[PDB]
């Protein structure tokens, strides 16, 4: 940076503290990653000056030949990348995406049926404290309690009892492949649309390494953070038939003026998607997290669902006595970075759990492999069987370090 | 940049283009402006990378000890800046600032009273086809046919007739000055709730040259870009009775993850607006939109209410024989950006109408002056007088590139 420093000493030494934060730690947040110099320089550009209401070509503001070509770069190269017949670039972010769907195919108080919260599912999917949940009349289907696989027969029986217009699939915490296809079949049979917030799962779908909803369903969110690695926002992807109602859910229905500087943020991280190192990237996401799993088993950990198929993994930390809350805390004291989590059937409240989710993407990106695995997975151990030893706790410290530097 | 050009020549090229056009073109949309190199190397930061829902001390991840520190200098000068008791800065969007606010008071079907979308009303204060409209029941308050000035008898009757549950003050076309000591008279009357949208008007009250709604208002929302010359986004202003509850409306209730780069962006943009130049920018935003009325009044044009208060005016074109639409776009041939307006009581539809809206913040920006005013409105005669001349648009054309070099 040039022109912050001098204008503004306060916010750039935060930002400074913040960068040097990023590399320090090791960031195992399934929802986190670090995006290229080039996303971010396309959302420091001056496209933050131009107002683009409406879409390409049928803008409601002249002059926006250009940010038109960078909109259509982001949709085109979504498209590809997915397989979509259309694309919405423009929700501000996963939550603004999940809302514009709604919007488009539900009325207030509507029945919609999503993945139990404590189970996996997102807060957009039904919270009582959400808009989702406030808005419509939320049922949730529920993983089974001893796989925690995503019972299917209970997906059914919740849609066939309370008919729901609208079945929603995905989640920020499921660490197992979702099954689309019977998720189309069940919607089917009830005659309910299906929505698939593909948003943690996104760049290993755009790999090939989950298999992509798209095919299967209605509409497709997504943010473009997360294992997708690009800026901060959201997107819709769905097929040609509701492309029109879709585009007006999101303008004029739920936002204003776009973000055009991240759009193109955007468009550049679908490129990045596109290329075949982003492909390499991706599995060794999956790899990383497989490791990290039967590392951390070795550990004498248990996992929710006994696994992963993906870049996330759950600790149950009830074996060791431990809630999430505490693992958490004390995983700060030594520079790793995990969220409390809970897990399904859960005895604890969402504020404390008993569980810690983890994710590879992030470390990955920095170019950690399976051996770094091998090492956090051993400092883990280490930190969570020695809770009360603050020796061990230092030599965590000193062992993470090693790892970031 | 350095990074974007070699991965992404698409889109380096588009976004060249569109720099190249910001320096070229006479922008004279009323919600435009340029922001500085400071606020755009904040949104291109790392801070990016950072999941922070939840609010500062207040998270929901671990790490967010400096993004906090982030977080708090833009509320911090936000409440400085406006006097509010305060701050929520986490809005996506204008749109999201105002969707929150009808959250956090409203039930799904309740009255709200807010300015007639023909007379200078926004999109987002009841428009059919917007959350807004949908979702309340909005009734409108008009100007006089004469004065262009909003009738508070009108606004009184509107109240005491539909017993809203709020009322919503400001506007997107509107070019005097509001009277909010009355709109707050008129909700103490019939026990509504005042919220006031300053979007357009935000740096000019902050240069104390418009009267604050922070003493009258319940809540007051505003987008960050347009007069307050910051990045794109949202924040809400409101008493400290009505904090929990608004922090709670933005998250969980409407929104996730907040964009804490764009975050860091604001607190660049407010650290500015507290500066003395920036008051002195922002009167002559208000000096130029005084000169540049009185100029095309000179050429023999009608404005709406007569002249400005503020930073925008709105031409009828009603007495040229002229719909708004046919102005912008030959404006456009020229290289001059204005946007079609409906004017109050137009006989045409807003996709034609018979104005034009003009703001004088993004010119004033580039330094441009009264003498700049006064020749911005000769061109715009010179137009507009002789729409049919190939010659004169070509006059017009080398004029338009000798005010931007």
């Amino acid at each position: 940076m040039k022109y912050l420093p001098q204008q503004d000493p306060q916010v750039f030494a935060a930002i400074e503290q913040e960068r040097k934060r990023q590399h320090a730690k090791i960031e195992l947040i399934a929802s986190e990653n670090f995006v290229s110099r080039a996303v971010m320089e396309a959302q420091g550009s001056v496209l933050t000056n131009k107002y683009a209401q409406g879409y390409p070509g049928r803008r409601y503001y002249g002059g926006c030949e250009y940010v038109d070509i960078v909109e259509e770069l982001a949709r085109e190269r979504a498209k590809q990348l997915f397989g979509a017949e259309h694309a919405n670039v423009q929700p501000h972010s996963g939550a603004q995406a999940n809302m514009a769907v709604y919007f488009t195919v539900l009325e207030h108080g509507d029945t919609v049926l999503g993945m139990n919260l404590s189970h996996g599912g997102h807060l957009t999917h039904g919270s009582p404290v959400n808009f989702s949940g406030v808005q419509y009349n939320f049922v949730a289907y529920g993983v089974d309690p001893e796989t925690h696989v995503i019972d299917y027969d209970d997906v059914r029986e919740k849609a066939r009892l309370h008919r729901p217009k609208l079945i929603v699939a995905a989640a920020s915490a499921y660490p197992r492949i979702i099954d689309f296809a019977k998720f189309r079949e069940i919607a089917d049979e009830v005659g309910a649309y299906l929505m698939v917030d593909m948003a943690h799962i996104a760049g290993l779908v755009a790999a090939g390494l989950h298999p992509n909803p798209v095919p299967y369903a209605h509409f497709v969110t997504t943010t473009t953070h997360k294992t997708l690695r690009g800026p901060r926002g959201g997107m819709i992807l769905c097929q040609e038939q509701f492309a029109k109602q879709i585009d007006k859910a999101i303008f004029p229905g739920i936002q204003g003026g776009p973000l055009m500087h991240v759009i193109a943020a955007k468009a550049v991280a679908f490129g990045e998607a596109l290329q075949d190192d982003f492909k390499a990237y991706a599995k060794r996401v999956v790899d990383n997290a497989k490791r990290l799993a039967s590392a951390l088993q070795n550990e004498g950990f248990t996992l929710v669902s006994g696994g992963t198929d993906n870049h996330l993994l759950l600790v149950d930390l009830r074996p060791q006595q431990l809630t999430g809350k505490t693992a958490e805390k004390v995983l700060d004291e030594v520079g790793i970075t995990v969220n409390k989590n809970t897990i399904p059937y859960d005895p604890e409240s969402p504020f404390v759990t008993s569980g810690i989710r983890i994710g590879t993407a992030a470390v990955t990106t920095r170019g950690f492999g399976l051996e770094e695995m091998d090492e956090i997975a051993a400092i883990i151990g280490l930190v969570l069987k020695n809770v009360g030893s603050e020796q061990a706790l230092e030599e965590a410290r000193q062992r993470v370090a090693a790892l970031t530097d």
